């Protein structure tokens, strides 16, 4: 296209005898010509960039721009380019900081705006006002995600690099949330109401350690040779190979905005698909900060797609999209159970829930007491109630329950609650309004039945929407309180006698749901007896919330099938091929 | 003439099959105790091999040449095979964050979901429903199994073997009947916590949509498709012909994985189509029961 | 590939060039090179886009029936 | 060879009819004419038995007899062959059975004279007196053993069939010695003087679960598919193939003969391998019972060699020897740094060592004292001392030191001395008069020291080769019996203070050795915590004496290195081939 001077052809004609030089036969170098179908080894594309560099005083010349430019006008074209030849933010300073959060949707790494510019204002619950406007998407904007994310996997960069290629920038994308990890946590506090010390460690910390472990795996996602019945005297060769399985559709809930967009997101990527996220209509800001960190870090364009908008609008449409393989869910069963009818009818297409449940902890007497009231505070009000591994239901022991519940409100009492960015602060406020007044029925309901309310129980005279801590006891089986969960700072204490083992499982295992499970003990044959006969998925033992990136998460019967984290998680966006040969 | 069954049968099958699993003497034994039992089922098949592949011939129409070493003969391979994964099936141990001064020991295990409810296809009888059993049998589950109702024949004679072997009563159960009353059954029932199937696409589509439904229960599916068979010139054609043929008219057209298309190139195409027709006629069609018969009779009318 | 099913596929040819380029390109569970009705107990076997998924036979069979309990300890 | 009849014709012109209807072209079936090469597939096979089966009533065909003979002369003559056309024991009947025990060499599935007809006598330990004579291989001998397994690796049946085959012949092995388990059972307690009781438990009931686990293996040993570098544009693959190493020569101890033969030949045969055994000279009985049974089993003739004889002169053979790849090994580490400094001057074969170690075994107060008194004799006094897992020092704590030791006196005296037959027997005489000699010289060294004898330590007036059950108390450090091992039943205990749990594991660590060890303690953060520091290679906690095929078994620092038992086993004897291509 460009038209050559006459310095330009002087430079071209010393390209023109490098080629020579370099390809073994090549009789001539015409435009026509390309570098690789001539014979060109992956050595002689970097003797090919040197050489170049030699003639002309810097010029920034990669191997990577080799490959894009194979024939030679092209390559031509391209060099005489580099010699010769804004995203909308909303402002914000707290924290000793100015804060620039993107407001609009992310397709195909371009910040743009909805159909007919249609918008939804988000909440701020430590003050109560406002922060800014964000857009809503619509079914017109979910068409361009997709088209977009499909164009990125069969045609574009993504799907041609290495797998140790991918693996690099996922990691430079973890370094890229490092540098920003003040920025991201101040972002959690203002839009989700989580406390700045435990955001740096949990939310945003999490994050950044998923990015760095699926990030190693990309090259480690190894098949088989299986030896099969060889026909004889005929040989045969039987192999596997693990493939990607092409466009995703993830959903994310509300309670951990950026860590459980990381625990999908992160999987899904080093398995080398294009996704299609659709984050929580209260929570969306955490999201367009990290939509923002990809075009820095270097992603390729149409990879991550970002869609802030109804789960009813969004959220079905990607089901009923045939373009779309493969849909990750975590929220509730009566939700999760619509998304999986919606891909059977759909194109049988495949799914992973992760639902809720009622986990149980059991504490004998046997155990340490101030090591017990720590962990069992710690397991009901970390992250200000709202955890999807929470205590639902604490069974403690005659000898030690009066002592116990004692302790406990000592504690409660010393709790601190305030401003999340203050760092005295411990507890925080509730995520949203709608939620708030769901836990005042929960209690309400809980007094009616029959049950001793110790503490708490009801809304802070404060602007916000901040809870009082609340604690439960003399709680029976056949109650509400004891079946439905609470989703909030909500500690449900009950009794069992002592030296009874095999009654308090019966009462602990009674429940169709079976996420998570604790327990506390000193004796070593309980601890071992007591986690086999716990029907849960993840069980403790003289510890609480305690997961790790590389430990596998999931649910039993009822809290959903398949697993996040971990070495399995890959094989849920992965798909095997069976290769056979006969000679 | 076969028993046919209803909802209130369903009902005790279920009902046997969580008792044999939860107090049943199945759940209490080893890994190891389970894979000889398995081991052992297949040594019995092996002596009633002659006795299996001609109830397939009757039953399915399956020639008798070909029941030996294919519907009967992988079958026994199957139960083998799968009998020694059973003490082989293991966790981790993870490595995973010290909480600095003080450790911590993660560790994975691996364990059974509890009662199954597989349902197999008529093409072939008793290779599909070892195929699934064997493997639900090896992972520590008990069964319940829906036979289709064109050939059930061979999964009752199957189910003669398992007190032979002396596997625990309650864990085999066996239902032959419709597939709408019995199938539909096994999904709405919450006990059930995994469905195996293999057939079709649309009846495929309900039994997600039913498990959904029920109690988010785990699900496997199967279905048919339309393989494609490319032939390049560079290939010899002597044995292009054999398999391209073996490929369509492997038991009697009846295969999940039958060539739908095949694409062959224009040098050799005229040349191809030839030596077909010419081994075509060749073929012999009579009783399966004969050895001199290649192709047999269609499943059902 | 122009279809919504994929559970098996096949290819005959002596180059190998092609046989390998080919087997990549198929969008299918069980490619079959100089052969066909080729399995193995050992083997997995399953579908791909509207064949179903998961998989019979092999050691994969052993997971949809297996569940992972997952316990932790502190000392 | 064989000239046909007038009716035998008949019968070829019908099997001829046959095979031009069976294969697809085939212009005219010649006696050049083979099955296979024309075109025949797998089902062709059967269609062809079946055929033939029609013709002539009865008729034993298979399908392995079409493999060997392809041709249609070699089918037709093995045909007409259907058609048309002792071991040397030495009885002894004792416990209701008539034993029938082989005393010769094993080469090439055929029991056969050395060189010279030269012999050694082999002692009964119960009574004293000879049982038989037994054949001594001389260095002649070991040159046809390696031959044999050479060709029966290379050209011979073992490497031609599948993997899946290879299993079903090792699982029928196991079945044919689950039949004579009471004869071998009987034949270990005449040989090496273990109980009958014990005999069927541990000697002979292992053997029969460690060839059924191993058969299992033989078709699961799968390579693997590497996500390597993609030379763009160009595309690349990548496999692994696992496969056999060729010859492998054993060498087995005393302590358990039949155990340790199937520890390391059912591993090394599940690989794909052929072997070479060489028994202990003091039991050399069980092992030639065991290669009786592989004719009945049907191994293929050359797979299995045994060779009783001297250690020097055998042994040290198979090292020098080029055509062996891999010593296997279970002894001394005397005799052990000997074999390893062999192997590197030889052709730098491979090799695995499993050497003896002196075991601690710490007992704290929390733990309840009758469990640990039973568990504490049962690591010393298990299999009459012999034992290479043998608690090698007890530290009790100060607190149930004097409590602990009088239980033990009282358990002692009710143990029964007597004929190992007898099934009221519990502890049995020594395996030979050579190893009973050094244990008293041991027990008189330790008093010499200053070690206060509470009981034992001395031979039994019986006639035999038994010896008392021994316990030794206020033992130090810097004492002999506290450092060297005893290899026999004697119980060593010493002192530790209480709640000291970093001083105790300083002295159980303080040795060159560390095969196992052992923990009894209620206390869970204890039984944790001493796990990870003691350094040995297998830990038991509130046990001992509790193996596992599946689960590995190996030392760490001078207890030798590799494993043997489990998936771990399995990697030794075989090697990894790395096919890449380019395309
Ligand atoms: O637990 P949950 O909270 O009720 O829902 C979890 C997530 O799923 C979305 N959602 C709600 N209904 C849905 C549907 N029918 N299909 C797909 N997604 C849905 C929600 O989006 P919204 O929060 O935007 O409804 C939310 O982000
Ligand atoms: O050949 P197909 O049609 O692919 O069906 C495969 C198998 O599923 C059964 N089936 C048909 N409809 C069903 C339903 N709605 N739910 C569960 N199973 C069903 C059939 O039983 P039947 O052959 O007994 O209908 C058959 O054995
Ligand atoms: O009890 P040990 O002494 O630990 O020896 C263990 C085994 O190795 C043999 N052995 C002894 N010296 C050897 C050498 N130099 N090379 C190879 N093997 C040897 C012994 O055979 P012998 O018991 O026959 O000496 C014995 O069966
Ligand atoms: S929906 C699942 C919610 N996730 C969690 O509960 C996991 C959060 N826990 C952690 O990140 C760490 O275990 C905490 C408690 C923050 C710190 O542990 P520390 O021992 O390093
Ligand atoms: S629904 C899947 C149906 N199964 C099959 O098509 C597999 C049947 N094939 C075989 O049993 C062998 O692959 C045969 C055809 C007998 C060839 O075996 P030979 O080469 O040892
Ligand atoms: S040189 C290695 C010595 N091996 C052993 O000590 C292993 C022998 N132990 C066993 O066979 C079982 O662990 C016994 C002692 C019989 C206990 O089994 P039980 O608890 O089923």
């Amino acid at each position: 296209s460009l038209e050559l001077t006459e310095a330009e052809l002087a430079t071209a004609e010393a390209v023109r005898s490098s080629w020579m030089r370099i390809l073994p036969n090549v009789p001539e170098v015409e435009d026509s010509t390309d570098f690789f179908k001539s014979g060109a080894a992956s050595v002689d594309v970097v003797r090919l960039v040197e050489e170049v560099k030699e003639l002309c005083d810097g010029l920034e010349l990669e191997n990577e721009d080799v490959y894009m430019a194979t024939t030679f006008r092209g390559f031509i074209q391209l060099l005489v380019r580099k010699l010769r030849g804004v995203i909308n933010y909303v402002e914000k300073a707290v924290n000793k900081l100015t804060l620039q959060m993107p407001y609009q949707l992310f397709i195909g790494g371009e910040f743009v705006d909805a159909e007919g510019s249609k918008t939804y204002n988000t909440i701020n619950p430590t003050d109560g006002s406002v922060i800014c406007q964000v857009s809503l998407a619509q079914v017109s904007d979910v068409d361009k995600a997709v088209a977009a994310a499909k164009e990125a996997f069969e045609n574009g960069l993504w799907g041609k690099i290495n797998a140790r290629d991918r693996g690099r920038l996922l990691y430079r994308l973890a370094d890229v949330m490092e540098q920003h990890q003040e920025e991201l946590a101040t972002i959690e506090a203002l839009d989700a109401g989580a406390v700045y010390t435990l955001a740096l460690k949990t939310h945003v910390g999490m994050s950044i350690q998923t990015f760095r472990y699926f990030a190693g795996w990309c090259d480690k996602i190894q098949g088989a040779t299986i030896p099969i019945n060889q026909a004889r005297p005929n040989r045969n060769l039987t192999l596997t190979k693990k493939e990607p399985v092409g466009v995703c559709g993830i959903v994310i809930p509300w309670n951990y905005p950026l860590m459980m967009l990381s625990w999908k997101t992160a999987a899904c990527l080093a398995a080398g698909n294009t996704v299609v996220i659709k984050p929580a209509q209260v929570t969306p800001l955490t999201a367009l900060k990290f939509a923002e960190l990809t075009l820095k870090a270097g992603i390729p364009k149409g990879v991550v797609n970002i869609l802030p908008g109804s789960g009813s609008l969004v959220g079905q449409r990607l089901s009923d999209h045939p373009d779309v393989r493969k849909i990750g869910f975590t929220g509730s069963t009566e939700v999760g159970k619509h998304i999986m009818k919606s891909c059977a009818l759909s194109n049988v297409k495949k799914v992973s829930l992760e639902l809720g449940g009622k986990s149980p902890l059991i504490i004998f007497a046997d155990c340490d007491l101030n090591k017990a009231v720590q962990m069992g505070m710690s397991s009901v009000f970390f992250n200000k109630g709202e955890n999807c591994i929470a205590a639902g239901r604490l069974f403690v022991e005659e000898s030690i329950h009066n002592q116990f519940v004692q302790k406990v409100v000592e504690e409660v009492e010393k709790m601190k609650i305030g401003n999340p960015l203050e760092r005295d602060t411990n507890h925080g406020p509730q995520n949203h309004e709608a939620h708030l007044r769901k836990l005042v029925e929960y209690c309400q309901r809980g007094v009616k039945e029959g049950a001793t309310l110790v503490c708490g129980g009801n809304q802070v005279p404060r602007p916000g929407f901040f809870f009082q801590p609340t604690v439960f006891t003399d709680v029976e089986d056949h109650m509400y309180i004891a079946k439905e969960e609470s989703f909030g700072p909500i500690m449900i204490i009950s009794r069992f006698a002592d030296g009874d083992v095999d009654a308090v499982l019966s009462r602990a295992n009674a429940t169709e749901f079976g996420l998570a499970s604790g327990v506390f003990t000193r004796d070593i044959n309980k601890a071992l007896y007591v986690s086999d006969k716990l029907q849960a998925g993840t069980v403790f033992i003289n510890t609480y919330n305690k997961t790790d990136v590389a430990a596998p998460f999931g649910g039993f019967k009822q809290s959903g099938f398949g697993k996040d984290l971990g070495e399995a998680a890959l094989n849920e966006y992965l798909r095997i091929k069976t290769v056979t040969f006969e000679y």
